[PDB]
C-alpha cells in the first residue's frame, strides 16, 4: 500500500504499549484491515490489523466482546487482543497456521495441510459442538445478532430479492435459491450460537490436522447451525461432510436429519451472500466478481 511506513507503524503501536522492532511483514489482502506480523523488543511475534477507514469502532468492539465470550468455551486458541481501539488491534501470534493461505496475486488455494486428513474431521467436530454450546443468556449479554428459527427465511427472501435487483441473478441460481426457501422440512427449529464464517481459511491447524485454533470472530452470532458447515463441502466434499455431521452427532452436536440438504443449500448460496456483502460496501471492483459468481457473467 505505501500509505504508512514501519516507523509510523512502531509510532501507533508504541502510543497502544507495544514496542516493535522493525521487523515487518504485511497481508494487504484485507478488506478493512491491513495487516501486519511484527515483533516487539522481547521477541513475541504479534499481529496487527490496522482498520483502513474511519468508522469501524462498533465493529471492533464487538469482536472484543465475541473474543471473551468464547475463550471461556472453547478448548482451541483464539486471538487474545491485548490492543482494540478504532486506530489498532493487535494479538500474540497463535501456535499454527490456517489450513490453507491464498496466493497474494491469483487468490490460488495453498493447502498447508492434506485435506484427506481425518484427524481435521474428528478435531473440527470438537470444536464446531463447543461453539455451538454456548448458552443463549450469555450471548444476549454481549448485545449480539440472535436470530430465531422464524426469522431465518423471511432475511434470506429479503436477500434474493435485494441482490437480484441491484447485482442481478442467472434463472437457475435464483429458482435453486426459491425451492431451498420453500423447502420448510430443510430448515431447523432452532438457532445456535455459530462462527458464521467457518472455511479452512480462519481454522489453524498442525501439518497432521489436529485443529489448534480459529480466528476472525466478527461474524459470530445465534443463527441456522447449517452455516458452520456449509465451507467444508465447498473444499473437501460431500462424503467428507457426512463424516463430519456424524462425528459432531457423535460428541452430541444437535442435528436434525435435513442438516445435510441445509448445509449444501446454504453452500450453493454463497454467491447471494457476497452478492449482500458487495452490496453494501459499494466497491465496483466487489459488485463485478459479485455478478461472476451469481451468473450474470
Amino acid at each position: 500500500r505505501g500509505s504508512m511506513t514501519i516507523q509510523d507503524i512502531q509510532s501507533l503501536a508504541e502510543a497502544h504499549g507495544l514496542l516493535l522492532t522493525d521487523k515487518m511483514n504485511f497481508n494487504e489482502m484485507g478488506i478493512d484491515f491491513k495487516v501486519v506480523f511484527a515483533l516487539d523488543t522481547k521477541g513475541q511475534q504479534w499481529l496487527l490489523r490496522i482498520p483502513r477507514r474511519d468508522g469501524m469502532r462498533e465493529q471492533i468492539k464487538k469482536e472484543k466482546r465475541i473474543l471473551e465470550l468464547v475463550k471461556k468455551h472453547l478448548s482451541v486458541e483464539v486471538p487474545d487482543w491485548r490492543i482494540s481501539s478504532t486506530e489498532l488491534v493487535a494479538y500474540p501470534i497463535l501456535k499454527d497456521n490456517p489450513v490453507l493461505n491464498l496466493d497474494a496475486e491469483t487468490y490460488e488455494i495453498i493447502w498447508n495441510m492434506d485435506k484427506d486428513s481425518p484427524k481435521y474431521i474428528t478435531s473440527l467436530a470438537k470444536t464446531l459442538f463447543e461453539i455451538h454450546s454456548i448458552p443463549e443468556k450469555e450471548v444476549r449479554e454481549n448485545d449480539l445478532k440472535i436470530m430465531k428459527p422464524s426469522d431465518l427465511r423471511p432475511e434470506i427472501a429479503n436477500n434474493l430479492q435485494l441482490v437480484k435487483s441491484e447485482i442481478g441473478i442467472s434463472e437457475q441460481l435464483e429458482t435453486r435459491y426459491r425451492k431451498w426457501l420453500d423447502n420448510d422440512v430443510l430448515w431447523a427449529d432452532f438457532t445456535q450460537f455459530i462462527h458464521g464464517d467457518l472455511y479452512a481459511g480462519h481454522v489453524l491447524a498442525s501439518k497432521d490436522g489436529a485443529v489448534s485454533g480459529v480466528i476472525d470472530w466478527s461474524t459470530a452470532h445465534i443463527d441456522d447451525p447449517a452455516i458452520d458447515f456449509a465451507g467444508h463441502v465447498t473444499l473437501f466434499g460431500e462424503e467428507s461432510l457426512k463424516t463430519l455431521i456424524i462425528e459432531y452427532e457423535k460428541l452430541g452436536g444437535k442435528v436434525w436429519n435435513k442438516l445435510y440438504e441445509q448445509t449444501l443449500e446454504r453452500a450453493a448460496a454463497s454467491p447471494l451472500m457476497y452478492g449482500l456483502f458487495a452490496l453494501e460496501t459499494q466497491n465496483e471492483s466487489l459488485i463485478v466478481g459479485a455478478k461472476a459468481q451469481l451468473g450474470v457473467i
